[PDB]
């Protein structure tokens, strides 16, 4: 497998190419062209063309057709967009079919049909003379949009921010990550297939520092930077940026709790926390990796979860009742492991897993890790604060309601909060006070496309989501007529 | 021992203090505090802690009953607030009347009453099991708004972020520019003499760099910077936020243009231009230092601005006429003074002004400049393309639509633009071309507060006013509640 | 005392009187002056007219400000307010002092408010040349308002119409009910003394057919007809406008449902539907006339209920731990005992009340009747279906819960209905499910003025409140700007 | 060729028929089968029942899908839609081909994708124990909806009522015009070809008096009617629905002007008044009947639209250059010709027109009448003042702006306006001072699905379009959690 940077219409290669590896057995995918800082410009150049174009001709109902018409594209190679995602991560076909491929193309749909009903503002004003005034807001397209997305959930979270900075008629560079390039790569063979007149959408690959990632966020050129991915990066291109004083959307880390109260229903949040903590091998963002449980019930909510975990599946991403695959790379799994020794050094018990499974066959090579459990840790310990980003979480016990309040928010972190309860005004009191950006109510990872999205603290700036989206992908101007 | 801070609910001094000086005469009005990095901590501390007192417990319509004492607090003490603006910056004593602290007034209770009006959203969602689920959003405070202020209007700007971070919960620490002090101080006795809770309106002195200014800039404790001053200064505090990732709001520098056409009103379009280029003396935002206007009513356009522009009085705030106060300090002076050579030097025609008046008495002491017309030079020159924040305007000819609108928008600022004229096509078809924030048509510097204020490219960064501050100065959150 | 008509600015008198009755003692209170045709044709000519003076020349905050001038002016004379209610109704001077005044005020002020946070819509559309077009909408007055409001909680719903009216910049022709014409007048005072220009708020006493209602209702000058009473009545009105197609918004009766499940708080629920059945003795449209009851704890709950409602003090106004007062009227009484006979004819055991209380002084002379709880009737009795408006309840015990809902909602009424549940998932489960326009969980008659208020069915049309008001009181236009 | 009704998921026929007649020549169409009161009750209980089915447990993305199934069914049959309306109206088929069938599908679309980005509000409030309440409003179908559509833009009319019908989830029955049953009776062919559920849609045949029209008008099992006809219509309709309070939507009659002011676009203006007059040979509810010329361009205005005039091409629907086809039927031909006559006997002056064509052919025994132009008659003339609805205008001359406001708003309808000018200022200050639901500047007919739809007095009752059908065709609730 090749492949290529898509710039101004054309499929490209580079001078440096870099390999994507199958973290199921460790094996070579396909060589990746990386762009470099000559081709970055020639991305971003060809973008604020496009802009003069007959895409910035069309009409709202046009653009809107046509990104329905990319959505098409999507859905008639569906499976071809599954064997991709999986063949990059490792995650469960299973989960590509049924979250991943069907999302991508949910995201380009909404954004476009946003687009069509979405209108501005109009105020009235009384004047001096007394003849009055009208203010008028129209949304236009905010110029290019620089897009660098993570490995977790690389076509979904990809198209999250393709799809809106189209929607709104912008033009885009986007880097997806090293770690994950071919459904993106696929994206642009659908682009262009579908006529997306060139410059409109530039795909550019490579990493973050000294590669297209930092070129991107350095070119003068662009309009905005939306990012998803670590906090520490996210500071990083926020300086990038601010000379440019470019508009900036940022989701990123997270150490996100899950409480469960007496009065939960405790098979049903046994079987929540099972999910939020080790979906796609916990490398979610969303993911729980904090879990408190009230005291009264704290031991056989440990033991349940224990036995649940212990009967997940880890294995190939198509084996018959898969839960996990591996994680996204060796890289990651140094990292994983490092913080699973250091959690046995900070006094943890280990109720389960901490280690790496034993197949016996090729999967010996790729990069797996087992489901872990952890217990006994003080709040400051660092395996409770720092973000892993691996299928586990500590489980420590709680007894009054402001206490565990304060504890789910004394955190660097804020992005989100799951809670169990039966209790009407519990669900209810408690939520309104966690410092979050998304709390849900005995379930997890539920997702209306027209809700605002992001974090607070370190955890990111800015909401995108429906009108949220709408907002940060277009520029907002009032224009004020004296009569 | 004059302007003192005011930190958790009392007014203190500080271990340096500077000079406040009269612009009109270049006397000492007073000696201010300047805050140290380690009151600068105390002030974010005690806003801390206010969010956790009777503030944080007051329903949204007392926090807004609370919010229209103070500004009846301001109306109380009227002439006080327009003596202390005018010493500061030398501002007519007619325009505070009528302009400034009306409208600081004006803040308040916007921003009260729209607290007050403002709700969220509801999402009903379909599930699997067939349930169903909702998504609710609320508004919450931030938490610590941090406020860093410019000197041109001093307390309209100021209140503008303070009314909002208020309306919304928010506790406030904020720094208002070294060069005008005074009117913050006041709005600090207000504050506490209408029981606004300790720590919750926290007023800091000093500088920028390496004073109270930065300090505010890297304090962890915060949630939010908004800032109001020069391009330069958005990127230098952008960096300085970037490692906590803390919300910002930035508007920043213009170089703006008016627009002039052959069937525009001349009279109206030579009085509306004369104020746009020398009210405050040049020394808002939104002026026009760049004016275009067609070449078949060029000349009588120059000719008549010049004689309005030459009728002008410029003087003591409480001269019977007069229309133009001094520049807001030497330093500043000196700068605007450059530029007058500068233009020189590139080749401008001075049609009037370019130098400082001679006054033959203590006014010779201030800073005042002449208000300045510039005629013949390019659009690449640099009096024609960098920020002055003088009493000035270059003035060029142009031929087509698409020309003018071209080189209005040839510029890395993008704030604002006026265009004169009395076509209904022209005036919609080329208003929405500009790439700005905010456009005029047949005025200029009309506000209403509802309305989506900010810039574009260098010129900031987001918007304020209406619901754009009521989200900007919250914590939006949403809230899943599976059923 | 002396109740006159308001008309273009002067109180007026009338070629008949009608009595105004205490109902506490039968006692004469005032007499009052009854429009006639050519008055009420007098009050409407007079509003279309003062659209064009000075009211209809106020900026919008100056309209909001002149509103909130009236509010200031009830304030001023609060107790007076109190007083005039009690008179009228025999209403408990502390339901009148905390409730009934505050409320009226609150609903001034409230739209005044949005009256100026309210703003409108702009809308881009391409056409077939490339140039476009642009569509705003404007919220203009309606014009003259009739207003027609009932006895129950007179200046509370007079002002509830009167309010957004002139909010709106409407003018207003308003006709209070025969039995509660007190409070109204005095607010004529007000308008009068806070400056309200002539013909702006007009104030016809009378009845309905034959008198000042249904002349203001033929009246061919007004603009809308918005009406709280019965049913039948609307009906009747709405034949009324129908030759004038006059725009039309209708609350009218009900026969609401309090739900209580097993796992309600039951201490509490007793309570609520305490007061839910027995507030302002059983006459308010809000109130629940008819209870279900899980079997589990039925027998235990009415038990609760007989005994608080046994605790209930009836007497004076000002008599001390006073909790209900008389009917509005002999003639409401002898409709509601014949209720009470009529549900014995039925069936029903009565739990308590079902007569009238003995006073042995002037209250005998009064309007009183017992607080009264029914047992053992059908749900297809006519004491169970028809609103009976009288402090009564039929309790009936259910077992499930899709029963319950869909006995809820077999009713030709749908306005309210309150539901008691500690539960999550069956609190927002079954709200959804109820056919009406207001559901209540765990409280009772909780009004927040921003919320769309109403009924389906028998209960009426339309919907007042926040933006509902402002759009249901102004004239919304379109206007379509070629480009 | 026969057009029955269809009635939970079945075409049936009925005891009576009555002939559609093709209005170009007077020959028999079809037999169309009328419905009797018996099968209206069929009809309506077989969509209760469907609130009930599988149609009621859609989600709102499964019934948006189905609905652009509806659309999509029309697409594929486009011709025979074509055909259709052509057959029964006598429409161009240039029009029906680019107006009539694209706006019928684009209704439907529109309100799908509205129905999916649409959403409701939450409201926090604070209460007395100090834990707080939960206000959020939900939207639900309100049940049946009756829709009486005209026969003038059959299925454009038609499909904008059941469009947001369906979109909010309600079921329907629909009663087309006598005149133009052709295209509703396709459309539920392609709703049954799509699948839609028995019940959900049902298609009703007749008149009104005495038959379907009025049948459906009385049933109580209805939750709405929403209608398109004469206001005398209307207000039939209105009190017959006034025992069951049914919400009601009215889109009546109008007496549109244009307004052509000395500084319009002249040739650009008589060009807009031919199009506003005589499209669809004058029948469209929007059309200009009469119109005002600024005096110092009345007589070159006037010739110039005599010119114009009469090159129309009158003729079959699919002739070579065709503008105008015949009137809808012999019936309204008798009318308009009444009209033509009446025109002489108020003091006319017949510019053109004024009577029928002669053909010499088949077209003899249809409706047709020639495009008609008066002068000289005064604004109480009955033929200034009533509705005619044929190809007709008169022209009169003004001198002043205010004068011609009046003159315009001098009438019992309020639908429409256009104005003609290229003033900027004349253009917002004229229109917003017109008395109408929509206004128009320099052009006319321009529709944006998003904006509110609707008259003043005796023109209609509510918005329909965007927001304003989403709210009208939905039971809006408001649910309440004490916390
Ligand atoms: N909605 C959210 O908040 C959300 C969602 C998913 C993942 N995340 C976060 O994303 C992280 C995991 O993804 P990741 O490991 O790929 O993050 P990674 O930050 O370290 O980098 C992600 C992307 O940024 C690029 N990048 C790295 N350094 C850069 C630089 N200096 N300049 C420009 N670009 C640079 C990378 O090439 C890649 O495309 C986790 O921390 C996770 O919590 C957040
Ligand atoms: N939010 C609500 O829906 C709400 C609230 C409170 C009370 N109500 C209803 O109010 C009713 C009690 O008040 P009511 O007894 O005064 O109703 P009442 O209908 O018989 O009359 C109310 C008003 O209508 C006038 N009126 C009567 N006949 C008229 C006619 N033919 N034409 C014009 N006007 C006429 C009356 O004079 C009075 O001013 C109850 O049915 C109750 O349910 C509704
Ligand atoms: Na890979
Ligand atoms: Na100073
Ligand atoms: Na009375
Ligand atoms: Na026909």
């Amino acid at each position: 497998s090749q492949l290529l940077n898509y710039i101004d219409g054309n499929f490209v290669t580079s001078a440096s190419s870099f390999a994507n590896i199958n973290p199921v057995n460790g094996k070579l995918i396909s060589d990746v062209f990386e762009a470099d800082a000559k081709q970055v410009n020639e991305a971003v150049v060809a973008a604020q063309n496009a802009l003069k174009g007959p895409w910035g001709k069309l009409s709202v109902q046009d653009r809107a057709a046509l990104i329905h018409k990319i959505a098409d594209g999507i859905q008639a190679r569906f499976e071809e967009f599954v064997a991709a995602e999986v063949a990059d991560t490792g995650r469960p076909v299973h989960q590509a079919r049924t979250l991943d491929i069907p999302r991508a193309i949910a995201n380009f749909r909404t954004f476009a049909d946003l687009a069509k009903t979405s209108h501005t503002d109009l105020f009235e004003m009384s004047t001096s003379d007394g003849s009055g005034a009208l203010n008028y807001t129209v949304r236009k397209p905010l110029g290019v949009i620089g897009v660098i997305s993570p490995w977790n959930l690389p076509l979904l979270l990809f198209t999250w921010k393709v799809a809106p900075a189209l929607a709104c008629g912008n033009t885009v560079v986007a880097k997806p990550s090293e770690e994950s390039p071919s459904s993106a790569t696929l994206l642009a063979e659908v682009m262009h297939d579908a006529g997306v007149p060139p410059g409109v959408f530039n795909l550019i690959h490579g990493f973050g520092k000294d590669s297209a990632g930092e070129f991107l966020t350095q070119h003068p050129g662009i309009s905005a930077l939306t990012f998803t991915g670590e906090s520490k990066t996210g500071s990083t291109i926020m300086k990038a940026v601010a000379d440019g004083v470019k508009e900036v959307s940022f989701a990123l880390g997270g150490k996100n709790a899950a409480v469960v109260f007496a009065d939960a229903d405790l098979d049903a949040a046994i079987e929540g926390v099972l999910r939020s903590s080790f979906t796609n091998s916990g490398q979610v963002c969303l993911c729980s990796e904090r879990v408190y449980v009230h005291r009264s019930i704290f031991d056989e909510f440990v033991s349940g979860l224990k036995v649940e975990a212990e009967r997940l599946v880890v294995g190939y991403p198509d084996q018959d009742g898969v839960n996990m695959g591996p994680l996204i790379s060796h890289g990651h799994r140094d990292k994983v492991l490092s913080y699973y020794r250091l959690a046995v050094d900070e006094g943890a018990t280990v109720v389960t897993g901490g280690g790496v499974p034993k197949f016996n066959d090729e999967r010996d090579q790729g990069a797996y890790v087992q489901p872990t459990i952890w217990t006994g840790l003080s709040d400051k310990a660092r395996c409770v604060t720092e973000e892993i980003f691996g299928p586990v979480c500590h489980i420590s016990p709680f007894d009054d309601e402001d206490e565990v309040i304060n504890r789910v928010n004394d955190s660097n972190y804020g992005l989100a909060c799951a809670i169990w309860t039966t209790n009407l005004s519990r669900a209810h009191r408690v939520s309104r006070q966690i410092h979050v950006g998304l709390v849900w109510v005995n379930t997890w990872y539920l997702r209306d496309l027209r809700t605002p999205f992001g974090g607070v603290k370190l955890s990111g700036l800015g909401r995108e989501g429906g009108r949220f989206s709408m907002d940060f992908y277009s520029d907002i101007a009032n224009i004020c007529i004296k009569i």
